[PDB]
């Protein structure tokens, strides 16, 4: 049903406990606050699907949510896309506009009303901060300001088709107290961010007001972008290794078919089955798997103006011998070749991110998650070097 | 400034000769024909930049458009997605809505106001047709039939975006008395096609308004999707090798921008440089050059959530080694290889093609027109087989 | 069905009677052309790789021998065995399979007007070092190269089916039947695409 106890809260939401269910023992609440949930809802479950470790579990009510226990880090991280207010102020010379590649990040000492000032990236480690067990220094404050950037791109790009610039945002982070892990662990409303109407150029830019944001975030958990992975395989018995391509799509959202078809045994039948996929107007991506000589790969793609990737089922037994028919194509063929199964999915998933925001989210996660993951392991294989 | 004798015409239109320019010596005149001739001019126009061989120069006034001279061919070129009228009645059985995959292309015996019957691809090839010259049989029926699944295509897909669905379309052929080619030689307006509203589902359904058509042909003019495709060269000494890449690229429209970076010496560098092209929002796919091992293209896919190419500037010499550090990279890497520097290019477009129906059609147009080379050489050397 | 005279050319072309087509439709279950496939082995430590293509070959109706001879052992005995499949009138094709340095086929077809197939027995273990004894052959060598075993019988049946229509019959079903086999899979992975 629900229950409850005290805790802390920041400047929108109260946190409070719930018992019946410890961990997730978090219930976060607080005329416009009903708005402000509703924003906060959509960017959490929308970085969430991306793959983007965030404390939120499901939606509560009007005006709030649920999520998982976590003890917050007192500092508030700002990421830029251009320069305006507060920042040219702090920035002389840097003309408004002035457009951040990278794009800059910078982090605020403890959120106290007072002066709350601007550390820098090792003041923050000096400051040797300790939460959930979590003491914060060189990994932690690395991870942070990079999935500050992450969440950042993220966020930018999903905007776009509603015709909206990310200017800047505003994010606080916190150790999970169950899982240990830092996480994006405080509401989003539209005081977190700044978005232009960019359809330089407009009025004096004026942010969207959280009325006009409000119905819009929802459009962001969908894309326009139709997207279908089909994978060609001359014979049954490599099921498998299309399976793995199959799988690893599913990784990123992308729906994907397998289908029996031999350029050598059914040259007729491949195209038809080609022609049955160019026809339906679904914008797709042909994966071509071939053992031995591939002429499976070769042909699609003279015949289709879609991609055409040839992931050859390759073992080291006579691998270096089939590659070559992969590689070395008649001229006209923009057929191209990757090995990993896996790889042959997400070379398709970056394919079709350019024009899905959804899936290049998920694409930007990873790689970030995978930096993670990196800095994880030299961390604890760095704890045996004494 | 203008001239004209008298020759021939169609339902629509009245080509006259043009003293002072022989050869292109045509102009097409012809209330609502000077929408007729608004809409002919776009998907001529269109037809002519995607590469589809078409009778037709420059927009001539209001309803009027010169175009190279050319003796017509007796015979009406149907294409169709879906079936219906017509179709219908002449095929029982076959219910209203049925897709066609290739799709079907029938064709009309002599235009002829009477009954003006279908032929079969034999019974024209019996006919033995001879047009400015050239004798029309196998062959030249067989690059009519492509030629007009081609044009359906390229127009199926140009329409899309207006939300509008071809279900089927007419179209007559003539062959150039100058070049001798088989060209699309005769006006397209609302009534040489068919277009749903496709947002079975609406009305009864009802073809659009020759009115509604005209304002929207235009737009199937230019892309809502942008693209780029930017060059990364390890070194300037292979700056030839990245210059066919561009100029291949310029084949189908895609701008591309060549540069220096090296991963093995500016890691920080090619970062910066990556960042700058993913931060413009412009879709963007990268292109790797690096000669030797290559460790440029593994870097940047690890480093991006758009598609990375490697194309490796391989020589016989020690090609057979280099090969290699661009395939069998560490997990984690879409990373795709393509070993011709123009078929990169062609990848490039295909990926981009998903998106933007003007890159589709020039890959349409040039997978046909490869097939009326092929076509050609074969008819050539088989003129040496006395 | 409709039977021409074939010896545009005949009277106004008349459809054989029934009664014709009647007394030689039981010939049509016969060939003119009679054909045998001898293999060749270097050594019987590849019998069993011999024993696939003989199997293979009894599955398009070819009668198949197998033969132990060595090209570098007894050359003067292989000379001897290849005169007498050559000197009984029965046509034959010859598929040499030597392991290592092949010098089998190569000195085979170099002796004969007939057919030689080369299909070297190989392993991934060295096999990418002996093929090349099997290909790149002195010049005036017709010897060609088929590396499955099977396949080297299909090749032969497809050699003797120019004459043998028995024998072209049986690859021209074998092609339709593949084609189907590979419909069908399609059919049947194409249900778990739901």
């Amino acid at each position: 049903l629900n229950i409850g106890k005290k805790l802390y809260e920041g400047k929108t939401k109260e946190v409070y406990e719930l018992l019946d269910s410890p961990g997730k023992v978090l219930l976060q609440s607080k005329g416009k606050a009903a708005i402000s949930n509703k924003i906060t809802s959509c960017i959490f479950q929308l970085l969430q699907e991306a793959g983007i470790k965030t404390a939120f579990t499901r939606k509560c009510g009007e005006t709030a949510f649920i999520a998982p226990q976590c003890e917050m880090i007192p500092i508030e991280w700002v990421c830029r896309r251009i320069a305006t207010g507060s920042f040219l102020k702090r920035n002389p010379g840097v003309k408004e506009g002035y457009k951040f590649y990278p794009p800059k990040v910078e982090l605020f000492f403890k959120d106290d009303a007072n002066n709350d000032p601007q550390w820098s990236e090792e003041q923050l480690i000096a400051a040797k901060f300790c939460f959930a067990g979590l003491l914060i220094g060189q990994t932690e404050v690395d991870i942070m300001s990079h999935a500050t950037q992450a969440i950042f791109e993220i966020l930018e790009k999903s905007w776009l088709p509603q015709n909206c610039t990310l200017v800047d945002m505003k994010i606080e982070f916190g150790v999970d107290v169950t899982t240990k892990e830092i996480v994006l662990a405080d509401v989003i409303d539209n005081d977190s961010w700044r978005l232009w109407p960019s359809g330089p150029e407009g009025l004096q830019m004026v942010k969207k007001n959280f009325e006009w944001v409000a119905e819009r975030v929802e459009l962001l958990l969908k894309s326009e972008s139709q997207c279908r992975v089909v994978v060609l395989m001359g014979s049954t018995s490599d099921l498998g290794h299309c399976e793995k391509i199959k799988k690893a799509c599913g990784n990123f959202g992308i729906p994907c078919e397998l289908r029996v078809t031999s350029a050598h045994k059914g040259p007729d039948e491949t195209l038809r089955i080609k022609a049955e996929y160019e026809g339906d107007g679904i914008p797709t991506v042909f994966v071509a798997v071939a053992g031995r000589s591939n002429g499976l790969g070769p042909v699609m793609s003279g015949n289709t103006a879609y991609p055409v990737i040839s992931c050859p089922p390759l073992t080291p037994d006579w691998g270096v011998q089939d590659v070559w028919s992969s590689l070395r194509l008649p001229s006209g063929l923009g057929c191209s070749t990757v090995l990993s199964p896996e790889g042959s999915a997400q070379f398709a998933a970056q394919i079709f991110g350019l024009s899905n925001h959804l899936v290049w989210s998920k694409l930007r996660a990873s790689i970030l998650n995978t930096w993670i993951s990196l800095k994880q392991a030299d961390k604890k294989i760095r704890e045996c070097n004494l």
